[PDB]
C-alpha cells in the first residue's frame, strides 16, 4: 500500500506521460483500497500533480488521460477548481483532436468536458432542469454536426455513450443519488428526441 503510494510520487515527478499515467493508476488504486484514509488524501494530491503535468503535453491522449483524472478528483472532493482544470484540460484535447480530424478522439474529450461542466453547474446551484437542457442542446448540436460531417453511425452513437456514461458517473461519484440522475437523463432524452 504505503509502497505503491511512494512509487506513485516518485513517477509524478517525471513529465514522461507514461510515467504519469502510471502515477494516477497507482494512487487511484490507493483511494480504491482505502477509500477514506489518510493514504487517499495523500493519494488525491499526487494525481492532481501527475494530471497537472499531464495536461501540459502536447498529445491529446496524454492530455485527455489528465481530464479523466481530474474529473474524478473533482467528483470525489466536491473541488470546484478541479473540475474547472478538467474543463481546461478537455477543450485542449479537443481542438488538438480536432486538428487532426480526428472525430472519435475528440468525443473522447467532449464527454469529459461536458461531464465536468454539468458538475460544476451542479456545485454553482444551477437546476436540474437546466442542467438536462445544457446536456440536451450539446448533444443534439454535436448529433447534427458529426451528421453534416460525415462520420459513421458508429462513431456518433459512441460519441452520444459517451458523452451521457461520463455525466452519470461524474453524478455518481459526486454523491447524486440514482433517482436525480436517471430524472436529468429522462429530461435530457425527452428534449434530445424532439430536436432530432
Ligand atoms: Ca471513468
Amino acid at each position: 500500500l504505503k509502497e505503491l503510494l511512494k512509487r506513485a510520487e516518485e513517477l509524478a515527478k517525471s513529465p514522461d506521460p507514461e510515467d504519469l499515467k502510471e502515477a494516477v493508476r497507482l494512487a487511484e488504486e490507493v483511494v480504491r483500497e482505502r477509500p477514506g484514509s489518510e493514504a487517499a488524501k495523500k493519494a488525491l494530491e499526487i494525481i492532481q500533480e501527475a494530471a497537472e503535468l499531464l495536461k501540459k503535453s502536447p498529445d491529446p491522449e496524454a492530455i485527455i488521460a489528465a481530464a479523466r483524472a481530474l474529473l474524478k478528483i473533482a467528483a470525489t472532493t466536491g473541488d470546484n477548481e478541479a473540475a474547472k482544470q478538467a474543463i481546461e484540460a478537455a477543450s485542449k484535447a479537443a481542438q488538438l483532436a480536432e486538428q487532426r480530424g480526428d472525430d472519435e478522439l475528440v468525443c473522447e474529450a467532449l464527454a469529459l468536458l461536458i461531464a465536468a461542466q454539468v458538475l460544476l453547474l451542479k456545485q454553482q446551484g444551477t437546476s436540474d432542469e437546466e442542467v438536462a437542457e445544457h446536456v440536451a442542446r450539446t448533444i443534439s448540436q454535436l448529433v447534427q454536426r458529426l451528421k453534416r460531417k460525415g462520420a459513421s453511425y458508429e462513431v456518433i452513437k459512441e460519441c452520444v455513450q459517451r458523452i451521457v456514461e461520463e455525466i452519470v458517473e461524474a453524478l455518481k461519484r459526486s454523491g447524486t443519488s440514482e433517482d436525480e440522475i436517471n430524472e436529468i437523463v429522462r429530461r435530457v432524452k425527452s428534449e434530445v428526441e424532439r430536436t432530432l
